[PDB]
């Protein structure tokens, strides 16, 4: 699409990179909403198309009419904060619902000169945030992760793609949805909009989720047929670390009864353990809340190594056969260290209610508790929020 003139007013975000030397060093970072949470119409108010189709075939016939006809929409902050998003100090608030409309906001990470995705190279590093979950209830999904979307929003691409990443555009994940843009430029052949995909954090108040999804292509790839399936070019499933899965209950949950309570702010560590080549060979992960560390739990069902983190063999023992077929934890950190984008969102799903999440063997969700007609009953307002990001050295970001 082509943005209007309107003052886009991105939210400003504290962020800190961090070193064993030196400690953690506070910049400026700013916030965008997706390209399409902006608004992209026709002049006759018409919307470009619908999530997963291609776009409007009178106003897309062709990319450079897409371009002339679909007009993006600046935002001010009021239409952020419209839009569900704002910010204070080190703190980026995602609200579900304002005024009883939907709005779901996902957002990504700008460097400071907003003319470029802040793109980090997780690969051998560490990255810690604090998170409020308490308001998310089943059904929820409070999201943090990282997608190999194109640093200038697919500018380079096309001179049909105007938008960049000062609007939000090209967004991509290893789901392979097909949706109406890509790469700034209208989705002419409909093909799936392809990319690997670290899932940091997923969840709500009642369990939590981390996945790798690595692709066999680099970057962002628009795949079409058997591409975009179950035996395509991205792993859909991830490889999936749950701790009611590995049959660890008591680990994450609302209360006192949980080693790390989610009604309460606590602290998020991740650690990319590479190898002496730099290939990933590890995810890790510890929590930090009351001051006190809190480390994951080793693997209390028999068949997979009794481990508390996620390799290779981990991911093979536990089916993650897709994981293994394209690459697996190696495929994974060469996306992670070629560059990617940080996006955070809240969201939830109208046909499974997030089950994989939080259900059976997920958590102690039933079966409909987490439609979103049950949601809005138990907590009104969802949100969640997000804060004190901070990037560097393993051993660094985060500390008793
Ligand atoms: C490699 C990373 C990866 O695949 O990450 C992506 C995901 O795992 O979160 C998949 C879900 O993403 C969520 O999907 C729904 C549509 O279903 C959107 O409305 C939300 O804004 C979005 O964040
Ligand atoms: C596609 O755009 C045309 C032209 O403005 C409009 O007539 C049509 O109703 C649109 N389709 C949808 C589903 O909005």
């Amino acid at each position: 699409q082509t943005p209007d003139k309107a003052k886009e007013q991105h939210p400003k975000l504290e962020t800190y990179r961090c070193t064993k030397a030196s400690g953690c060093k506070k910049q400026t970072n700013y916030i965008v909403a997706d390209a399409g949470i902006h608004g992209i119409r026709q002049k006759n108010g018409a919307g470009c198309g619908d999530w997963g189709q291609k776009p409007n075939a009178t106003a897309c016939p062709d990319e450079a009419s897409c371009a002339k006809n679909c007009i993006l929409s600046g935002m001010d902050s009021n239409a952020y904060k419209n839009a569900g998003i704002t910010t204070s100090g080190n703190k980026l608030r995602l609200q579900q619902l304002i005024n009883n409309q939907l709005v779901s906001p996902r957002v990504y990470l700008l460097e400071e000169n907003k003319k470029k995705y802040e793109m980090l190279h997780l690969t051998g590093t560490e990255f810690s945030f604090d998170v409020e979950m308490e308001k998310l209830p089943c059904g929820m999904n409070g999201a943090l992760y990282l997608s190999e979307m194109p640093q200038d929003g697919g500018k380079s691409t096309s001179r049909n793609s105007k938008a960049g990443a000062y609007y939000g555009a090209g967004y991509c994940d290893a789901q392979c949805y097909v949706t109406p843009f890509i790469n700034g430029v209208g989705n002419i052949k409909g093909q799936g909009v392809c990319c690997n995909e670290l899932d940091i954090w997923e969840a709500n108040s009642r369990a939590t989720h981390i996945a790798p999804h690595p692709c066999s292509k680099p970057g962002l790839y628009g795949c079409t047929g058997d591409e975009c399936g179950s035996s395509g070019i991205c792993d859909k499933a991830g490889c999936g670390w749950n701790h009611n899965r590995i049959n660890v209950t008591d680990f994450y949950g609302r209360g006192k009864q949980y080693k790390v309570d989610s009604t309460r702010k606590f602290t998020v560590t991740s650690q990319f353990v590479a190898n002496k080549q730099g290939d990933l060979i590890e995810l890790h992960r510890h929590y930090i809340q009351d001051n006190k560390v809190i480390e994951s739990a080793v693997v209390n069902i028999s068949g997979p190594p009794k481990i508390n983190f996620i390799n290779d063999k981990y991911c093979a023992a536990t089916g993650a056969n897709e994981y293994m077929r394209l690459g697996g934890t190696k495929q994974m950190g060469d996306a992670m260290s070629r560059g990617m984008v940080l996006a955070m969102s809240v969201w939830w799903s109208e046909g499974d209610f997030m089950a994989w999440l939080d259900q059976g063997v997920a958590g102690p969700c039933d079966a409909t508790e987490g439609d979103p007609k049950n949601i809005v009953k138990v907590q009104p307002n969802p949100e969640v929020t997000f804060s004190n990001i901070r990037i560097g050295e393993i051993g660094s970001t985060s500390s008793v």
